[PDB]
């Protein structure tokens, strides 16, 4: 006959298949809390220790599963705490619903306690941003919010006056539209455009295929096209793992979270096939200034010819289009361009392996990641924070299509390691989950290590303790006239932090310590979370964007200094391999 | 070697195929003006007399052609005057680019003359909203604005500090992505879903097909499905004309800008096929409260199950899906439901004809519209203002797929009549164009009758002068307890207004005056604009949402009063026709 | 026992002393209309023909009387039409309450007709910006809005769902805080600071007192300080009339809406007393680049040292501080600086008189303004539009403390002439009221000439018809490389426009026609509005910011061209007068 409006709201969430949601209660959201409390069997409330972690974990849920993440915050400070997670969801274009507490409608606009007009707070971040003002339409407003968040791939925010969810509404009127939800059936890729794009790619002397995460369903086709046509592959950083890292012609990514071969090869390429890619450094880094023909495949019209003047842009699904290309091409014999890139990749991997394979001495980030590799299951998920770890994990993690890795790709909020791992373990209780975080990032969300303990989420946390914002210190080295500032700080012993939240932990500062500590951690994480605090050196990782290796481009003194600093004595510039196989710059 | 950034910006507009744009100059936008001035042979600046008319005409350009409309306003009050046209573009989801003047970067944030932070002004209306801060990237920002406005079917606003377009930039770096433009992919109907939909539709006892402008490409399929299956058709008001008005099973539209047979049939229907339709009155009017099964076809996932819980929902193009249904059905015999509706339509149309066919006496809106019909070419375009005219034009205009009509569908801003006709005549100089406007709406944008004169745009302007806001008077009649207020006002003689802007004009107040005046207007408008000021009675048009004709539902006295007031003695309720064919109400 | 919330809201407006308010009704605001209708004996609704005129008139009410202006617009386009008047109120810092219609709370967030989240629309313009959600608190929210608009000298906006004002609330709980209202405290000048200020001012070789409207209560003190100390006076344009224009050491205003002696003297001054002044051109025009000492008196701490570094700054009321200075000084002898400026003023005024005193020939703006002077009562009020008219009225109107004049000072929105005069005549039915407007600005709000007729408001409207946006043509002349664009347009005959709204009118195009036409207008306006359409030449008024008269600074040829164009053969540069009295430039 009647149902509480709050109970109907929870039933809307359940209809859309929301498994878990995050937040911290307050008087202004206690009626939504009351409805969740009656529904503990069907929907799992996760009490976090800071609301930003709830918002970042909701974004991560959607990154991992493609299903909407849900978080909430009480009126005022609860909701404003969500912001770093909500901006992450907006910039990484994933569906998130955020519920915001509000004072009851009888007290709104009275300038009462923690009471303000909350609608303008969320106007910028949100695709949909409304204050509910009626109980009977509240389930519809929640359903609308969800449907829009999915359709528009972003954040829907609903401010809820706390009186509304306690009002009775007719039991028979409300519904959810989850039952209507589907994905579109697309026509086949434009045949004549695909044929023309293929001819241009094949006519090139120095082709590259450069994909981003829009190509996530197309790993098989990418690797087969590469092998068949003898065309090296490079990707955006987040697209690492779509093609296995072990693939001999995967060059890595460009710019700074980057690998030497991709940077060098891109500078030489005459034709680039840019697929499912919205690389934000295209223009500012002049990435394609030497490219003769630029070909694109993207599913979004707003991206067509966005990043560079484009000769042919096909509006289509990446996988369907790459399959259609593969269907019209056949074997090409090895070329000097292919052989030069393969040799360059081999030389680069030997460099990385030399860093990883040190067996004793002062601990560096490189041996830490090798120790991760050694205990990693083939389908492990990595939640990665923001800083040098993106660069180091990008180079050292050995990923395949069976893995997932997530970070804050574009907003790049520090603190995401812990919440992304919480979300990963909640969605995939049977998969191994790592949190790889620098000390600056880990410290911003450290309190929510307690959330892993409280919910028995067996995350393997690895904190990279350099006592620096290393990423920023290296930037200051490059740009700043005056001394380093704000980038070197006091130690925090995260093994003691972990102990304080009742999580087993280790602290290591020597390479020879790694094998046994990581073996213990692997075993602990069969049942409980664990943390390893790795005390690492302040060595700057090799800057792929500032290579000094080529005699024709850099002075002998600069090359000598670069080789010394970066332990890079055995690295050769691409030009050495180009010359070897009969090509010039 | 170099080009002025302003010249490059105009070249971007040209590459995107912008033929004409609107605005009023100011110091804060004179560098864009300077670039326009050099380009006057390739792109055509239309100087309006109020910037809202420029924004409304830009919206109407896009409604009519699907090509982005372009407008501008100077810093401060120029831009703020755009708002009603920009909101019209957002709510009617058509692409519009708005350029806003701003003080030079050397004077921004100094609190100088007409200088303010302009970005927050446009944040709500705009899909994309940026202040340009660099000359070299300015062409890209404009390119970005256009590509987004198209992809997202909405408003892009760029605030341009006046110094930037007078700066030299490299001639060879800037580009437009117009060459890469594509319209969004059209998703295909799932065959099994279409089969299930077809079976539910065929099993219905009282089916209706209820379409909106999303079905504008599917008029043939809608009419053929209706004839073949013996299923009546109804539409949203804006979808009038997709199927010819003369089609005998076209019921009209529901709610208030509505036709009696559509409201009556919808209340009785057991199954609705809701296609390309976002009827905003669905929930508030409880349109579908007694509908057993609800079948939806829409291209936009945000719409699926939005207006009612769906039994079958198809995420696909309207014409593809309707063709798929038509392909799997064959001729059905007549049914009681079908005959009942056909008879109801005949009775209704005879009513409207009786109004139109009066030959002498006090002029009413009905005969004015008959006089429009009599001079209207088969492919005439109608720009319609907001008020009683929407209801009257909806009932009386005899439209076919060959016509176009536009109004402000959802924001419903008064004043659009004049600008929409300006845009119509610019886009279709060889087609007859009407502006049909009430006196309230015509008053709001009356100065831009001067723009039709200045640009020699032969619009036939027809003003319905009731000396009222009739639409609002009728609402106050229905809801207010106290006397009418603000709805009856002083006469404006629009023939004298027209004389003042140097436009030929006539004023009529008797039915017998119409044939000769309209013939003269038809002739004048072969070369120049003309205005007819029609002084009409204050008769209220029949409220299709408040019918008093059925003695099972209304008192004898209310029926009698309704018949007398609305000259509706010969109208019968649908129940009469339902009973004739053996169906109960 | 109970009262309708809408009735209580109107009672709040009455308690606050609101005599009249403006707007246009709509369904979304009909419950406020219903309450107004019952209260028509105590509060007076003015129905305008476009809501921007209602907002601009509300702003002008507050400019004229200091009492909050009140306007409203229906949901969506009604409210958005308010924007230019609301921005005018914000930038001119006057209290205005705007009520915005909204759909009932049962239909909000359902995406129904003309229904949207309206709160973000007003967030930028408004000091206070809330959507009401409860009937019982609605009177308080309106009370809060008014008290804030006053205290903060800005715009308060309340969006009101239409259901709320038709709800019953307890008769005894609501109140207005009008009874508790007070204006902000007037801070007192520090005696030692005033002494230091006085000594710096007296030690100056070339002193100026430069005041704005913050000194509107201190005209007597300004004129007496000037006479006693032999210090010339200059003002912002809006501060014209605070000291009678006939005062022989009044230099006028600087920059462009400016008088030659003010620009010349300011460039030479060593000490400026800057009082009640927020001149927005100070930094951008480098007004004070050669000023040795800068002395400031202002009531607002946000202004102190804003426009230039301060040597002495006094946070105090202008009149109290000026009286304190005057109290500690005595008569000073004449100085070379004083005589030089007095002679410069005489030469300038003889120039303006030579323009005014033409008796026959092609009509220019100058003689029109002389004709206004000749029929103007000593306490006439001038509502001035935006464009050349600001410059011309600034030079030619002969104002005293008995006059008022208003325009849009800082937002500078065109169209204010008509509404400002409507507001003037409502507030001062016994005072003569002029609307002085260019053709561009008069065009924008021309429909509301009907409002002067409807309410029998005997405004003397004077339109300056140059068939140009003259102000902008002159800017393009100064800055643009290519031909003029968008600044010359087609004639509108405003006497025919006037005839169309049933207002008596005249059109003149010769100097000799003025005396009789203006005498007739003076007489007509004893009882009814009247319009004079003055067809004027396209002569550019003398640019006080681009003087070419001094042979030490300009070529002989530029001087000759300047004299001929501006009929300025008898003008001398200030250096002539400086040299006469033994001072060098
Ligand atoms: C500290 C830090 C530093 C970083 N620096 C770098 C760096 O140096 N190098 C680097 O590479 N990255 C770097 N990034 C990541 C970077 O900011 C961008 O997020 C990333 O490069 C963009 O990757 P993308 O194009 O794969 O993803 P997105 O930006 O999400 O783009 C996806 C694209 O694919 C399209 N798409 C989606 N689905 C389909 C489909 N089915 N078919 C076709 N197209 C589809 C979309 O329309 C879009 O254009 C860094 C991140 C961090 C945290
Ligand atoms: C004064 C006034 C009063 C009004 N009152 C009424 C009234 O009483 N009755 C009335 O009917 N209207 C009325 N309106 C118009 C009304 O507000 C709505 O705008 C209208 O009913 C919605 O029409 P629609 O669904 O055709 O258009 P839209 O709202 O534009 O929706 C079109 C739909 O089609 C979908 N679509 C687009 N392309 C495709 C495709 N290729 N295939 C499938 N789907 C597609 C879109 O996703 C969208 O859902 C009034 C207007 C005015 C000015
Ligand atoms: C088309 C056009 C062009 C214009 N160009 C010019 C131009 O060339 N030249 C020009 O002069 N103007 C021009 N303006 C007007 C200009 O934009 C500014 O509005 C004006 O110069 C500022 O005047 P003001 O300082 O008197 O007023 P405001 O900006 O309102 O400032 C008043 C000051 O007085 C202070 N105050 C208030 N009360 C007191 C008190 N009791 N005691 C002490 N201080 C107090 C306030 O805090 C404030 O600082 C133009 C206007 C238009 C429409
Ligand atoms: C919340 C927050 N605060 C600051 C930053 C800036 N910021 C970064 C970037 C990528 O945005 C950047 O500026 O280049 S990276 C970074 C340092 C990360 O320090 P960590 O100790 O976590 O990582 P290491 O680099 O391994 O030392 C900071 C502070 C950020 N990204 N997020
Ligand atoms: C710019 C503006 N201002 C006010 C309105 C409100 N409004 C209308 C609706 C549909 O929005 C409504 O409220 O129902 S309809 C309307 C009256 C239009 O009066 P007209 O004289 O033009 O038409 P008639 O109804 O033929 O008299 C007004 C003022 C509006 N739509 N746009
Ligand atoms: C609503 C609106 N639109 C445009 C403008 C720009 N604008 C002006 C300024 C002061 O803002 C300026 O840019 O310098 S002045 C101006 C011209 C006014 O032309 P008129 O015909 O009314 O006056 P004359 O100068 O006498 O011809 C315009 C269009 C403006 N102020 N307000
Ligand atoms: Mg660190
Ligand atoms: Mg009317
Ligand atoms: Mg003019
Ligand atoms: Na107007």
């Amino acid at each position: 006959t009647n149902i509480l409006a709050g109970a109907a709201v929870i039933k809307v969430l359940e209809a859309w298949g929301v498994d878990h949601l995050y937040g911290i209660p307050g008087g202004s959201i206690n009626s939504i809390m009351d409805a969740l409390s009656a529904e503990r069997d069907r929907i799992h409330y996760i009490q976090v220790r800071h609301e930003e972690v709830g918002a970042m974990a909701a974004a991560a849920d959607a990154k991992l599963t493609g299903k909407i993440g849900v978080c909430f915050g009480s009126a005022g400070p609860g909701g404003t705490h969500l912001m770093n997670g909500l901006y992450d969801a907006r910039e990484d274009h994933v569906p998130v619903l955020a519920l915001i507490g509000q004072f009851g409608t009888t007290g709104m606009n009275m300038d009462t306690f923690q009471e303000m007009n909350e609608n303008p707070i969320y106007a910028d971040v949100a695709d949909y941003n409304v204050t509910a003002v009626n109980a009977a339409t509240l389930p519809h407003v929640i359903d609308e919010a969800i449907r829009r968040a999915y359709a528009h791939q972003g954040v829907a925010v609903v401010q809820i006056p706390v009186d509304l969810p306690w009002q009775q509404i007719p039991a028979e009127d409300w519904y959810a539209s989850a039952n209507s939800y589907q994905t579109p059936l697309l026509p086949e890729p434009d045949v004549q455009a695909v044929t023309r794009l293929t001819q241009t790619l094949l006519a090139a002397e120095r082709p590259l295929i450069y994909y981003g995460i829009g190509a996530r369903k197309a790993g098989k086709e990418l690797e087969q096209l590469s092998k068949t046509l003898k065309i090296p592959l490079m990707s955006t950083y987040p697209a690492k793992g779509i093609v296995a890292d072990r693939y001999p012609a995967y060059l890595g990514s460009a710019n700074r979270v980057a690998q030497k071969p991709a940077n060098e090869a891109l500078a030489q390429a005459d034709v680039v096939l840019f697929v499912g890619n919205n690389y934000p450094f295209a223009e500012v880094s002049k990435a394609f200034k030497n490219t003769r023909y630029f070909l694109q495949i993207d599913i979004d019209p707003a991206k067509l010819g966005k990043r560079h003047k484009t000769d042919i842009a096909v509006l289509a699904d990446a996988q369907k289009t790459l399959a259609a290309i593969l269907a019209q091409v056949s074997e090409r014999e090895s070329t000097p361009w292919w052989q030069a890139n393969l040799a360059n990749v081999k030389n680069w991997r030997a460099y990385l392996a030399s860093l990883e394979d040190k067996q004793e001495g002062p601990l560096q980030a490189y041996q830490v990641l090798r120790a991760v590799n050694k205990i990693a299951e083939p389908d492990a998920i990595y939640s990665i924070d923001v800083g040098d770890i993106n660069l180091n994990a990008n180079r050292h993690l050995k990923l395949t299509p069976s893995n997932r890795h997530i970070t804050s790709n574009l907003f790049a909020t520090m603190g995401v390691g812990i919440p992304g791992a919480i979300a990963a373990k909640l969605n995939y209780p049977e998969r191994q989950v790592f949190n790889l975080a620098g000390d600056g990032g880990a410290s911003m969300t450290m309190q929510d290590l307690a959330t892993q303990v409280q919910y028995h989420l067996p995350v393997i946390n690895v904190v990279f303790t350099n006592c620096q914002y290393g990423w920023i210190k290296d930037e200051q080295e490059d740009t700043n006239q005056n001394d380093f500032i704000g980038v070197e700080f006091n130690d925090i012993d995260f093994s003691k932090i972990a102990d304080g939240v009742h999580m087993q932990a280790f602290r290591v500062n020597k390479i020879e310590q790694l094998p046994d500590v990581f073996e213990q951690a692997k075993a602990i994480a069969q049942h409980e979370p664990v943390l390893i605090d790795a005390v690492i050196t302040g060595d700057r990782p090799l800057p792929a964007e500032k290579l000094r290796l080529d005699s024709a481009m850099s002075s002998a003194a600069d090359i000598e200094a670069f080789k010394q600093r970066y332990e890079a004595q055995d690295l050769q510039p691409l030009s050495t391999y180009l010359k070897q196989f009969g090509l010039d710059d």
